[PDB]
């Protein structure tokens, strides 16, 4: 028993990433086959990122202005071209390491393991959740640019986010893998205000039947709800919205644990208005939104990879 | 900015996880160079395990009862000896995968990172301390046992922990390398009760400073204190008592924040006193202990591995 913020195991990613140099500026890439993708802010000099023309910084570089390094080996640049927010740089060698993957662009509210690199090395491992905001809560320095978050199922590995920036608020935004930036932000060092921050509600009560499973039952009360009557009560709690289908996402694990959704909702409610009173669940003294179902039901039954 | 839970890459050693099976038990062994470590319980049966005869078990078994399988391929055992409480399994093949490793028994207080697997394939990665009680609060399940804990130096990977056991109390014990257990405990499923659980206070301390690096500055008062006078009012919290080596290590993140390390216990003698009402510290309401002054270091500047 337990539980733990669990991250994916990172072997088949850290392969796969490189160190990215355009004259002044270097960050990471991931190299997948012969192509390397990386942020196209990479060809910014400093001066440049207040209000960027992409295009017309493009159009200044060549193939052999691009330093691509795999740690001591130095990769040949023979193509690139700007998709969206990232660069594809096409090199001579196919990475050999290079795991079953796939390209994913994710819904808020669902999880993902970030490798935090420097310099195309890496430096740590971490979970973390897509916010309603389109935001990531993330630990990034400069210098970590074009890390990656990943899920894994069983042996394919699914890229889903490419960093790119800090908002003022220390929040952090990025794009998938074809560079399209998750909510509307842009690549320019300028004010962008990020939206409310709601509680990913079903992503919490997953939370509670982990408790539950662990041996927490403190919270549960003898009252039930209904759905409306809990999201009336979520709402002025700026909580995410329950609808049917999170209902039947959440149906597994109300089975093995014998307690009916509705149910844990009136707990959850009871939460809300009342706090916890000093109590913990878990380990935590606060509402933990960033496991989903699948986390739960994974990391409680076993599930490796290859 | 920002700071997160961060586990180790977990590359190097996801290369060294093999499954070892003896009769019907099966469970994780670490293959480095051409030998097989694992926990010496999987000579038991269910039944061996209430009071389990180490030396009159491993009488009866040869090297050809422990079947070692890295992935789909077989390694041939050609010795066996029991060191503590891991048995070393002599394979006849060297791990080609083998990094720079060393075996280290760890303090408590210090951090590592846990690859738990199943079956000998990973399943995840996680941070956590050894205690004071030489406990960790971890996330097992059935099969985990093998798991290891690591830091990683570099290039160089420190094995400090292997998984044996749960407690009835929902906590986790195991050995270091060389089979010794952190803390009283016996590889034998029977009642055996764990130590007061105290706080870290250095752990502490550092993760409020990193708090300070991020932005989060509330909880700092005009006051001061002594180290005598914290150390009473920490060893009323079940807080470890402050040092003076614990002030020289706290000194780097004192000298790049400005702020004394007496001053900023006397604002952690607040908050046990008065506690944070409410309030959340880099998104915690509890006071977390389980981030070394070196991995706040190493987070906040950026530090990479091989
Ligand atoms: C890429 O390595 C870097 C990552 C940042 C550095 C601090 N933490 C991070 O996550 N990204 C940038 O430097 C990025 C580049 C633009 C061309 C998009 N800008 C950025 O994040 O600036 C921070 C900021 C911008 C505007 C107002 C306040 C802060
Ligand atoms: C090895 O995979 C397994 C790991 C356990 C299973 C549940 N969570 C874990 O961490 N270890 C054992 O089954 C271990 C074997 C003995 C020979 C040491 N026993 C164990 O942890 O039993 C749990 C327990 C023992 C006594 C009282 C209450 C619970």
């Amino acid at each position: 028993s337990g539980f733990r913020k669990m991250a994916f195991p990172s072997g088949k990613v850290e392969g796969c990433m490189v160190q990215v140099t355009c004259g002044t500026t270097t960050l990471n890439g991931l190299w997948l086959d012969d192509v390397v993708y990386c942020p196209r802010h990479v060809i910014c000099t400093s001066e440049d990122m207040l209000n960027p023309n992409y295009e017309d910084l493009l159009i200044r570089k060549s193939n052999h202005n691009f330093l691509v390094q795999a740690g001591n080996v130095q990769l040949r640049v023979i193509g690139h071209s700007m998709q969206n927010c990232v660069l594809k740089l096409k090199v001579d060698t196919a990475n050999p390491k290079t795991p079953k993957y796939k390209f994913v662009r994710i819904q808020p509210g669902q999880t993902f393991s970030v490798l935090a690199c420097y310099n195309g090395s890496p430096s740590g491992v971490y979970q973390c959740a897509m916010r309603p905001n389109f935001t990531i809560k993330g630990s990034f320095l400069n210098g970590s640019c074009g890390s990656v978050g990943f899920n894994i199922d069983y042996d394919c590995v699914s890229f889903c986010y490419m960093h790119h920036m800090e908002l003022p608020t220390g929040v952090h935004a990025g794009t998938d893998l074809e560079g399209n930036f998750y909510g509307p932000f842009v690549d320019r060092q300028t004010a962008q205000a990020a939206g409310t921050d709601t509680t990913i509600t079903v992503n919490v009560l997953a939370w509670l039947y982990a408790a539950v499973i662990n041996g927490d039952r403190w919270f549960l009360n003898r009252f039930t709800t209904t759905l409306n009557d809990f999201n009336l009560v979520a709402m002025k709690y700026n909580y995410e919205p329950l609808t049917q289908d999170h209902v039947d996402i959440l149906g597994p694990l109300s089975a093995q644990t014998g307690i009916a959704v509705l149910d844990m909702c009136a707990s959850l409610k009871e939460l809300l208005q009342n706090g916890m009173n000093g109590r913990t669940i878990l380990g935590s003294a606060l509402l933990e939104d960033e496991f989903t179902p699948f986390d739960v039901v994974r990391q409680c039954s076993g599930v490796t990879f290859q």
